[PDB]
């Protein structure tokens, strides 16, 4: 797309979601999302392509942030929480002697760390899969919260070499359309991010 | 680069590790490594297509082949894909058909375009996970992989045509003579290109 880019202090920022019901009135004032889709192959299709395009045309973003919503039975609802680490859970390789949840030939550990910390706003892991996770298991999770995209779009940002950064609100876990809350907190935590990012965010020392 | 031509059709093999790979495919063609899993397999070709369609270029048709898991169907035998699924996608508790992504338009099962004759064909269900013991109960499909249906979203996203053929490695009641099968299921397909299956 590339229109869909927002420019941050001199940095391009792209902001990319699963689908059109997370994006809500105050997040539109912020920024123009790219699409993802649905679940990790979805995303990891539609991202990587994107990124295809944009890296030939010399266009690459700075950053990726990987935003919208996520279940918890461990968060309190209704809360916004950037990522800290991210795993895969689809993926079980242990029938042939793997960790669970490593995948083969790739060196990455089982979690994942995510680069970067914004102050102000609340640290959780995450857990990409195709399944929505409802009811038990749950504690089968070792991740504070669950989503279907994060982990595709994390291989695909590492696949052309732009940093990653997730924010997710709950919107369920304890037992849906309070998605107007999450649009509202999710577009104060996009406030601090582009703040951080005006403050250096991305560089080392 | 990989690509290999057949009667003016260009054909690209994609595989997910060495693994399946032996002495007689490699005389055939050299496969594009996809990784493994569906996000791995997901990432890689499409890249890898992009690269090819900016560079178009682009194939006429997309190989996926290497192993798969069956509880079903015998052990040490090559199958072509005659359909899709994948396993690993649950909507349910929004009220999505099981299987079934959403804003996607495509059923639970996705058939593939063509058949070859003289190869036995089968249902498949791709997944992140290894299907072991008691797990292959709730699988529909005739057999298991972790690459194929993330290839066929990659294909179609860039509209190439895929053609998957599998080995059976494990479960399999009753990878040496597999690399056989599969080249000589390879050998038929590429015959069957310079038919015309192409079009
Ligand atoms: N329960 C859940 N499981 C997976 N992804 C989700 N996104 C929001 N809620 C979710
Ligand atoms: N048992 C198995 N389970 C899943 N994918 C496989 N690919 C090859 N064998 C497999």
């Amino acid at each position: 797309q590339s229109n869909a880019m927002k420019t941050v202090a001199g940095k391009r920022l792209l902001y990319v979601m699963a689908a059109d019901a997370e994006y809500g009135r105050h997040l539109a004032k912020l920024f123009t999302p790219l699409m993802i889709g649905v679940g990790p192959v979805e995303a990891a299709v539609n991202l990587a392509s994107a990124l295809a395009h944009l890296k030939l045309a010399g266009d690459m973003p700075d950053l990726v942030i990987s935003l919208g919503s996520a279940g918890s039975a461990k968060l309190p609802q209704a809360e916004v929480y950037q990522v800290s680490s991210v795993s895969y859970r689809d993926m079980d390789a242990s029938p042939i002697g793997f960790e669970k949840g490593v995948t083969p030939f790739l060196d990455l550990p089982e979690t994942v760390e995510l680069p970067f910390r914004v102050a102000g706003i609340d640290t959780a892991s995450l857990s990409t899969g195709g399944n929505i996770v409802s009811g038990k298991a749950y504690e089968r999770i070792e991740a504070d919260m669950v989503d279907m995209e994060t982990y595709a779009c994390l291989r695909a940002c590492q696949a052309v070499g732009v940093p990653l950064l997730g924010l997710r609100g709950i919107s369920d876990g304890a037992s849906t359309q309070h998605l107007h809350v999450i649009d509202e907190k999710l577009a104060g935590a996009v406030a601090r991010v582009e703040r951080a990012v005006a403050d250096g965010l991305l560089s080392p020392s």
